[PDB]
């Protein structure tokens, strides 16, 4: 017998009140990384925030900082909306000059290197980071020189290539929080709670469904629906409407640029529509069947 009300409005809470001052510290700590480098230091090199902390829809206390460290005088573009579209410092050097970077400012304790990112844990700056290098990317949807879209681009060690669009993320969803009166990103962070409290409760249909996914998921649903003052009846017109829809729907992620589902990600529909099952199931009360 939960108190689904009470439950999601208290899940609806950032994850502490001081978010703001351990992302702030992070991307502080991050330049002064890069400064302290004679060749970074050189170099057209932007540090920002992204992820969880920068769109506050995180609830993790232990969450990590999302900083980006883009080198944006390396451009890769994707020319393949475009019918027959088509330097010495390497993405290579510069992820590897950046790993030297954070090695001697936070110690190597501190940090690891992992197939995308840096991990820095760093108990003298305070710092929990994820650090990401990235060069700048390009979507070009017209032959013009101008006519693209632009974000960021990483190379994993294991090969390939991945756009991310963390700008057009942060504008959309602040855009969708003021046309919901604040309900969006409440929400958001109502589902993410709902997903690791279901996750730590052995529930298997939790544990493949990540936080940016839930975010972008719950940035596909109407703005109708976040309307009212039950922020029950918000979950679970979000749970209705997606379970609903997806089969026939070719979504995007929220930057509205990316598709959510595809061979380019680590999730499916499969995954979605029973993790949605899961939670339906979950949130009502008396419920005396099982499958
Ligand atoms: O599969 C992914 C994972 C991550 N990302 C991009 O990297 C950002 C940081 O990756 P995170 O996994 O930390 O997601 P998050 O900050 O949104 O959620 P929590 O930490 O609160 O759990 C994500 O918000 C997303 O923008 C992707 O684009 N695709
Ligand atoms: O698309 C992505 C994916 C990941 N990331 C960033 O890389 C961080 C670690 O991303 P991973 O957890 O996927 O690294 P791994 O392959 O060693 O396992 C994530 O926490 C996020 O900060 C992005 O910035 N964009
Ligand atoms: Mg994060
Ligand atoms: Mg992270």
């Amino acid at each position: 017998s939960i108190d689904w009300e009470q439950t999601f409005r208290k899940w609806s809470k950032p994850s502490s009140e001081t978010e703001s001052t351990k992302a702030e510290n992070a991307e502080r700590m991050i330049k002064a990384a890069i400064n302290s480098s004679q060749i970074l230091s050189t170099k057209d090199i932007s540090v920002f925030p992204q992820g969880s902390y920068r769109n506050n829809t995180n609830v993790r206390e232990d969450s990590d900082v999302d900083i980006c460290v883009c080198l944006n005088t390396l451009v890769l573009s994707d020319y393949s909306l475009v019918p027959g579209m088509n330097a010495s410092y390497t993405y290579k050097q510069f992820k590897s000059d950046l790993e030297t970077a954070l090695k001697n400012k936070f110690g190597t304790l501190g940090v690891s290197r992992g197939d995308k990112a840096f991990d820095v844990h760093a108990n003298s700056y305070r710092v929990d980071a994820d650090v990401v290098p990235a060069i700048q990317g390009r979507l070009y949807y017209d032959k013009n020189h101008n006519a693209f879209i632009r974000g960021t681009c990483i190379k994993p060690d294991s090969g390939g290539t991945i756009y991310n669009w963390p700008e057009q993320n942060y504008s959309n969803g602040v855009n969708k929080n003021k046309s919901t009166g604040n309900r969006f990103k409440l929400i958001v962070r109502a589902i993410k709670r709902l997903r690791n409290h279901l996750a730590e409760k052995g529930y298997n249909t939790a544990k493949p469904i990540p936080s940016y996914l839930m975010e972008c998921l719950v940035y596909i649903v109407p703005d109708q629906y976040f309307t009212g003052d039950s922020y029950k009846t918000n979950v679970e017109n979000c749970i209705n409407y997606l379970y609903n829809q997806i089969d026939s729907s070719d979504w995007t992620e929220i930057n509205e640029i990316k598709y959510l589902f595809g061979s380019h990600q680590m999730w499916n529909k499969t995954q979605v529509k029973e993790f949605l099952l899961t939670a339906w199931s979950y949130i009502q009360k008396n419920l005396e069947h099982h499958h």
